[PDB]
């Protein structure tokens, strides 16, 4: 017997996703994201428990943290390292899967996002949700950087809220 | 050669102390503790470099992460968990000697508060500096937790840019 746990590891997002699935559950009354929570949901949210939320902008970071080797990013330079969306999707899976081999939590979820829409994966006991925002941005030039990370915790919780429900409960 | 890097592991104080860092590096031109570093402050600031801010509020979680062993906790309910002073201070130091290890970066921050005045230990390639919070709360009876938090953040960052700039500058 255990709590449904979580961990995080996030790049764009800042941390973000794991940190408002922590107020969630811990039933804070006030927290940026928390319009995103029927009531119901806080109940459920409850049974849930975050193990770590990690923001982690550094390739060698990251590797160092969760055992595992990134690919080589497109762009790199540094006012300017970064995945295009294709490797961002590699990226955030890689991440997802060496934390929940890390930590042995029942869901984790990995966010990067550097040139094009970005990527979150949310990897469960059963399954693997990878999805990118709907937002493009590009990291080198600074365009849409800001709307993309919104729009990345929001979804990145919307979906993690429906998959919580879907498989858990 | 290289930039002047940061790690943190971070518990009663959020990661906020890490993405604070981060973002004054990354010369964000607003941000939540942007008062506390002066227009000097922000300048030294473009030459540090965040590898990773982690919130950590689980001993399984941060012993797996940072290969490191905490003590006993002196409250454990199963569900919650708190140090008194003593132990809040040895384990804010082993946090931050375990991710000095991890990451080798230069300066590692570990922050973890249960029942009296919190930790936060700040490791540099020279030196190791301890101190509790200024407020006095109680992760039990929930008293002070906010403004402990809150403290415990500004002071973190204050007492980091006092030994950045004697240090490194
Ligand atoms: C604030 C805080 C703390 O003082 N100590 C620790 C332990 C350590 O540092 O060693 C943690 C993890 C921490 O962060 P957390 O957000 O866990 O707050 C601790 C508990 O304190 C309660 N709490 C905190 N903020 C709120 C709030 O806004 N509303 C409610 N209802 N409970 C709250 C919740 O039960 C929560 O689980
Ligand atoms: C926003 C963002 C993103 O799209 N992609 C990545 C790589 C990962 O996914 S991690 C990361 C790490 C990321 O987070 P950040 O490093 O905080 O933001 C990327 C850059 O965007 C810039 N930026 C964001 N907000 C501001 C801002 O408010 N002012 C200025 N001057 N720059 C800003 C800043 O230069 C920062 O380094």
């Amino acid at each position: 017997s255990h709590m449904i746990t979580v961990a995080t590891a996030e790049c764009f997002t800042h941390a973000n996703i794991g940190l408002t699935i922590h107020k969630a559950a811990a039933g804070y009354e006030d927290f940026e994201f928390k319009y995103l929570f029927s009531e119901e949901d806080l109940k459920l949210m409850k049974n849930v428990r975050v193990i770590s939320a990690m923001f982690v902008p550094s390739i060698i970071g990251v590797e160092k943290l969760l055992d595992i080797k990134l690919p080589e990013p497109d762009f790199n330079y540094k006012y300017a390292k970064a995945y295009s969306e294709e490797k961002d999707l590699e990226v955030a899976k890689l991440m997802a899967e060496g934390l929940k081999k890390k930590l042995n939590v029942n869901i984790s979820i990995g966010s990067t996002a550097g040139v094009g829409r970005g990527a979150i994966c949310i990897l469960t006991d059963n399954n693997r949700y990878l999805f990118t925002s709907d937002v493009y941005a590009n990291l080198i030039t600074f365009e849409n950087i800001k709307e993309r990370q919104k729009n990345g915790i929001e979804k990145g919780i919307k979906r993690f809220l429906e998959i919580l429900k879907k498989e858990y409960f």
